[PDB]
């Protein structure tokens, strides 16, 4: 689970997203695993602007942070799941680290702010949606 609060928008994994994220949807998009909707409350979560290849997660299945190398943002073929079949998935970052299912929505963060959460795992590596091009979620 995890979210990223800013401004009047939650961002969470497409499918982790709830009833109440779906009847005040903003934008979604299946081949990012987004979901964005909207919030009575103000978040206050700084979103990067930047091309940083570095930064730090949280892995919820170890209660540890950890720093990545993360590759740029691209389309990776991720394997069938519950919630999607075989498929690419754009905007996708990968590193070398620890990742379990239950760890999608832990934060990527680099000096800058936020980069993305955690939307893919398995042999070693996690996949994470970048978030950094959505400059309407500061606006
Ligand atoms: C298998 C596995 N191993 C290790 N870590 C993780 C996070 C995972 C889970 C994972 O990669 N999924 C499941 C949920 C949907 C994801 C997607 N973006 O299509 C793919
Ligand atoms: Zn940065």
């Amino acid at each position: 689970s995890g979210a990223i609060y800013v401004g009047n928008y939650r961002v969470v994994n497409r499918h982790l997203a709830t009833h109440n994220d779906w009847a005040n949807l903003v934008w979604e998009d299946s081949s990012r695993d987004l979901l964005v909707s909207s919030t009575t409350a103000q978040g206050c979560d700084t979103i990067a602007r930047c091309d940083c290849q570095t930064g730090v997660y949280y892995c919820s299945s170890r209660r540890k942070h950890y720093p990545v190398s993360f590759s740029k943002p691209s389309l990776i073929f991720v394997e069938a799941s519950e919630y999607y079949p075989a498929r690419y998935q754009s905007h996708l970052m990968l590193a070398v680290g620890h990742s379990e299912p239950g760890d999608c929505g832990g934060i990527l963060r680099c000096q800058h702010g936020v980069v993305g959460i955690v939307s893919t795992g398995g042999n070693g590596l996690v996949g994470f949606a970048d978030v950094r091009d959505l400059l309407w979620l500061d606006e």
